[PDB]
């Protein structure tokens, strides 16, 4: 399922919006 990466990309997404 979502590994690391995708788990980590939602971090990511999340993190524009703090960005």
């Amino acid at each position: 399922p979502k590994i690391l990466n995708k788990i980590l990309g939602k971090i990511l997404r999340l993190a524009a919006a703090f960005k």
